């Protein structure tokens, strides 16, 4: 990653064994559970494109997902090259060349080039641009691997309302519902999918009920 | 988080794998036991709003709780915007814009904006303001998930008084009794809920008994 | 805690996940075994009152003990306020206010106030004063939870003398015998409580015997 | 490894116990799974030739692989000496000698010589040159230890298409297919090797199908 | 402990959770095996008397040993006070007082006094003096807890000579034989205590045999 | 160990709990497997003679080996004293004395003397000289504890050639064959010791076969 030292210069530091192991272990334990993505984002704080490729490449399983992710990165790289075409022919001696999509993705750029871009005044944030592409790809993977439609999350007859709501919102998160839909589902599908006893209690609360109020009501 | 370096400047540092893992593991092991909240506060020392969202978003279960927490944050954001309305229209070039509730909560502000506020002379402490909102939300969750009324904590006939007192005060903590009530319960409900043999001994001590004296008495 | 940096200034640093976890785990594993107290003291090296409250508040069990500890802290705070009454009415602008007992205990003081006191020339050591109160409280808890009187530690007929002496001094430590009594018990209760075969051997050594000499004698 | 300090000088630092243990443990757990190679590359960030030999030499098993790796290094060293012959006879007093292949590989050079080369202005990057040779050798080992031809990865009749695609691309990675072949296999061998029900669905999609679209289709 | 910072000043740093836990765990796992003493010495590198008392006091078991250790420390403190008597009556204002035996042992001195002594030009090395006393005490404990005389370590009839030699020298180490005796036992008791078949082979080697040669001979 | 600080001075730092524990654990898990020696070398990076004795002394088992190691160190110390005799009689006031073999081995020198030598301009590298002696001793131990002659490593009739080659080269490493012999064994003993089916295939390859080619051939 790129970090600041005591002279006030942002400098390269090696990715730590602790970071490398944390990422491989969260993928081993959680696969493409939605909460893996904020973990990836946080473990890749300050990452160069080299560091992002290290993290993705240290994953041993899930090679279907990793091939889909490469396809997404290639789509984003291709859109970058459409928006930001680069001069053909020789670099000005000693000067910074403009990054292409494959430079951002770390496959045609050196670590030295990456550092040069990320530490330019002002930064050309190739690490942050590439991380955006990767997270776009990972979100597609999370949606693909979501096992269950929200339509099939219904409260069991002896299922505590809290356990049902946990399943419901775990499902909406993987299915990648907007916050607007998560906020609004409280006075639609969450009530419809409740068991008869709880649905009667929720129906009676009226509209405008907070989730806290609905959970209190069906305790 | 924001930390101080050797030039005397408060600077951004990445959230550590150790911090990320500590928080996910305490939620896995303890759920919304009351002691999770001081742990959250301490693990989020120096946190930006980005870091607070990372910690909450890395939680995989408990999505009912996480949706209630978003509802609380939205209520606090809305009260902030009532107290501190911001100018519409263009930012003064190169100058700091005033934060809105959604900027404090990290959903409409950049990490660079957050750093700018938190390191301003004097600080606009968006991390501390947002942490207050989050802890307000988490305290509601702790109360909601408290399984047992204090009225139902009664000393078993062969239950050591110490084990009963541990249950009693564990319950009052989750039910979120004020310190005044915790202090005063020693000469009310704690005696009433004691078994006959201990209640007789405590009744005789008189008023003014310390908890230490009551625990000694029923040893 | 408060630590020194490279300019020679004592500065605040966040409590570490390693410290937080060490303390919660020693309380989980050892409860109020006497050796928990030196561990608390060492894990709280440099602690602000905020940090001491974090450590105590991260404990999930033992709420009888934690309520007794609050009662002790309140007694010490009340004695502080007797010795060191503070001016009522407005703070001199920009100047340091004098701490009250509740400021020392971290319930009515800010982290900024605490730092101000602890880093004043010369320090007003609110962290060390509060730690003294807490350790006074924890020592009461250790004594309360000591399960066995020293009168009931007697050497079994096939019990190795060393195993008996370990039980004896483990008991005296929890019962909170002075060093004078621990030193002097070697030529009283330790011999009286020994089995017949060892008591005969120890009786014959004469007075003045070192513990090493008594342990050699009954090997 | 070579790291930068506060004066702006790249300096030697000891290889950490954490790095040493991480590498030995990944070889113990994963052997020559392809993902071991990016892990080796990342754990050896900044490595001197001495550090690379330490990492390889701390491996206890797999001595067939380690002997093949030495053979590869010797081939690369021999090609280096062809491209970059060095002066015979005495070093200019106090001056830097040119590295030979065995100096790059750390067997005939001192740590001091290695540091001298790696910190020269401009660097003679003996650590990076040697790491290239080692990774060339390790890639041969990965290919040798790949247990299964891609021709024998075929979707079972009740095998979820995703599990088949994971096996397929895990196999292509170990067999060390180019990215061009991995990209193009989606509209050849991946369909041919699918079960009848999925092959019918994929045959119908037409050409141009993304992996995401094929995986959606056979969900 | 006392460590050096960047201004070139030896400064106090808190004992680390890692150090505290390492020591408690080695005593839990190894008790008073001789190898515990070099571990104590190394874990207490740079220790103040306060830090040495922390380490000893964090031990929960072995209170017979810990009482013997206090007796040894008191003997050494008493000899210090014989060699180095201190002036009675008032300290020169702002000046360093001379340490007494109980100051060296940390029971009558403050951490500030200890730092003052250890960082004086030239140091009054109270940490190193106290560590010497403690190690003297711990060596007595190791000897006391040694279970077996060297006279009773004899090679079994089907016992590999190497396993016998390991037992022999493990025993001599706990019994606290000088290096002179360990060196010389190779051509006395080690041969006498060998089984008949090995004793015949060793008898024939002649005098002057290295341990390596004796171990080769009886392989 | 000796490390560099920010003023550009090589300074003493305490051996870390992580280093101490890593070494004791590798000896517990691997004994005198050959790969323990590069691990010792790497864990002792920068070590003073004091640190090397700490590491060897923290080993609890293997006291036959540790006594042989002392014998080797004494032989090397004696050869040092032959090559580098030191002046008898008084040190020049305030000046550096020349090290004797026992000073290099840390038994008659202080840590301060060791630091003085290792940080002299130019260094008298007592840590590196002593580490050489120790590794010479440890290599003898590895050879002594090697359980099996290379003559007895023969490919089983259903043993995969790769598993046989792993045994063969694991054995040559412990028996401490030169690299020349390891390189040349590929076209001698490795073929002779192969099973009939593989020997026929290898016999036919001709001379000049790489290990990779032989392993491919007998796959
Ligand atoms: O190296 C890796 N692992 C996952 C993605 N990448 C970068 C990449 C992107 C696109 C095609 C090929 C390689
Ligand atoms: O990102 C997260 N996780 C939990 C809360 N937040 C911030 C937030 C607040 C309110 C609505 C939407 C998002
Ligand atoms: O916060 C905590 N946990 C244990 C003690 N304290 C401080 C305190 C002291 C007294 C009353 C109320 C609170
Ligand atoms: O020391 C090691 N372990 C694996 C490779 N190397 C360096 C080397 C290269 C070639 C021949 C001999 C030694
Ligand atoms: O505090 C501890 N634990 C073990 C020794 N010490 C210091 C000490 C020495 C002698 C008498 C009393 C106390
Ligand atoms: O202290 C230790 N442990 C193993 C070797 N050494 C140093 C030494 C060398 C020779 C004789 C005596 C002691």
């Amino acid at each position: 990653p790129i970090v600041q030292n005591l002279q006030g210069q942002m400098v390269h530091q090696c990715i730590s064994p602790r970071t490398l192991n944390a990422w491989v272990k969260v993928v081993e334990e959680k696969a493409f559970s939605p909460e893996v993505i904020p973990m990836f984002s946080a473990l890749s704080c300050g990452a160069t494109p080299q560091d992002l490729n290290t993290m993705l490449n240290t994953v041993g399983g899930h090679q279907a997902a990793m091939q889909m992710l490469k396809e997404t990165i290639n789509e984003e790289a291709a859109e970058w090259d459409r928006l930001h075409p680069v001069h053909a022919g020789p670099i000005a001696p000693g000067q910074m060349r403009e990054p292409r999509g494959s430079d951002i993705a770390g496959t045609t750029s050196t670590l030295q080039e990456q550092i040069g871009w990320m530490t330019h005044n002002p930064p050309i944030p190739v690490g942050e641009i590439y991380k955006r592409w990767i997270i776009l790809g990972l979100n597609k993977i999370v949606r693909m691997y979501s096992p269950t439609s929200i339509l099939d999350i219904r409260q069991g007859p002896k299922e505590p309302f809290r356990d049902y709501v946990d399943r419901f919102y775990k499902t909406l998160r993987a299915e990648q519902a907007s916050q607007e839909v998560k906020n609004a589902a409280t006075e639609t599908l969450l009530v419809q999918n409740a068991n008869p006893d709880c649905k009667t209690i929720l129906k009676a609360l009226g509209p405008g009920a907070t989730l806290e109020e609905m959970m209190t009501a069906c305790q």
